[PDB]
């Protein structure tokens, strides 16, 4: 595993969050539940909790946009960056863009929303990238046959649990 340079974390446990827009592709209950199973499992293996605000500002603000989108690094179009995230932090930090020009799925043929998210909120949570294969923090995007046999791998438990410790 690896951490952000100067190593960003939060110093608090109750985090929230807030899904400002919605993509085209999915049903919002489809995308809710993405979002939320995205963040459940870095939940179970910590101590932090997440709750959701339906305005204002959130700590993990998340969003769908194409293009220029009000950050420095606008989105591609089609391919290429499906995603990505800012370290723990105020403002932009901690908030997770997807690229809306990409067709989300929640299953194992498209690009997967549940899948990415997971990847992202690793991010927001101050995880950088793993060499590990096998890890939900390996840089490079795949899918799985089976969505059932998704699991965090030992050395993205290690990594969070080193920013946040085991859950009590
Ligand atoms: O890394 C990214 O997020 C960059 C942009 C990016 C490049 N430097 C960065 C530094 C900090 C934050 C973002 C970036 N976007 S990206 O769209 O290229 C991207 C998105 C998701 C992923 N996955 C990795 C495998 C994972 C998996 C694991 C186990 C089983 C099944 C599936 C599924 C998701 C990787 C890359
Ligand atoms: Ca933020
Ligand atoms: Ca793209
Ligand atoms: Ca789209
Ligand atoms: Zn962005
Ligand atoms: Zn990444």
């Amino acid at each position: 595993f690896r951490t952000f340079p100067g190593i960003p974390k939060w110093r608090k446990t109750h985090l929230t969050y807030r899904i400002v827009n919605y993509t085209p592709d999915l049903p919002k209950d489809a995308v809710d539940s993405a979002v939320e199973k995205a963040l459940k499992v870095w939940e179970e293996v910590t101590p932090l909790t997440f709750s959701r605000l339906y305005e204002g500002e959130a700590d993990i603000m998340i969003s769908f946009a194409v293009r220029e989108h009000g950050d420095f690094y606008p989105f591609d179009g089609p391919g290429n960056v499906l995603a990505h995230a800012y370290a723990p932090g105020p403002g932009i930090n901690g908030d997770a863009h997807f690229d809306d020009d990409e067709q989300w799925t929640k299953d194992t043929t498209g690009t997967n929303l549940f899948l990415v998210a997971a990847h992202e909120i690793g991010h927001s949570l101050g995880l950088f990238h793993s060499a590990n294969t096998e890890a939900l923090m390996y840089p490079l995007y795949h899918s799985l046959t089976d969505l059932t046999r998704f699991r965090l791998s030992q050395d993205d438990i290690n990594g969070i649990q080193s920013l946040y410790g085991p859950p009590p």
